[PDB]
């Protein structure tokens, strides 16, 4: 078992805006990509502004000061970090993708659901299926749900 978060209150700052989308559906990407992990575990997120978030959001292109520098648009499209202090759970998105609430460009809501799987601790699956899976895959979000393996998964880290 890898690093898991020692606490089931965890919160979220968003430390910046990506300019492709309107602020409001960031917002509303980010806490249901929350609301899908704590839909199935003892989990809960809360925003804030201000304070000490234990997941930081940001968007940034190329290098951006943590040693996983980004590779301008396609390829990596986002990354994170695994529970921990300071730098330990922010999850990152390549400002050089163009971020949507839908199927043209790259999905921000998928992508962070994936993304908050490894702040929590997931690593990849092999089950195309799985939005652990290591390839991004557009697929229906008024549909969307985890795969049985993503529920295995976070489960045996939670709680
Ligand atoms: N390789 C691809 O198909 C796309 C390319 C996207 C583009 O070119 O615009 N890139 C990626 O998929 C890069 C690959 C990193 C690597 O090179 O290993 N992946 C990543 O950056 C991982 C980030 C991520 C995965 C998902 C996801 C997974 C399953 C289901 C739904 C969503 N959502 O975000
Ligand atoms: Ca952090
Ligand atoms: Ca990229
Ligand atoms: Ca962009
Ligand atoms: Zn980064
Ligand atoms: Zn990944």
């Amino acid at each position: 078992m890898g690093p898991v978060w020692r606490k089931h209150y965890i919160t979220y700052r968003i430390n910046n805006y990506t300019p492709d989308m309107n602020r409001e559906d960031v917002d509303y990407a980010i806490r249901k990509a929350f609301q899908v992990w704590s839909n199935v575990t003892p989990l809960k997120f809360s925003k804030i502004n201000t304070g000490m978030a234990d997941i930081l959001v940001v968007f940034a292109r190329g290098a951006h000061g943590d040693d996983h520098a980004f590779d301008g648009k396609g390829g990596i499209l986002a990354h994170a970090f695994g529970p921990g202090s300071g730098i330990g759970g922010d999850a990152h998105f390549d400002e050089d993708e163009f971020w949507t609430t839908h199927s043209g460009g790259t999905n921000l809501f998928l992508t962070a659901v994936h993304e908050i799987g490894h702040s929590l601790g997931l690593g990849h699956s092999s089950d195309p299926k799985a939005v652990m899976f290591p390839t991004y895959k557009y697929v229906d979000i008024n549909t969307f749900r985890l795969s049985a393996d993503d529920i295995r998964g976070i489960q045996s880290l939670y709680g």
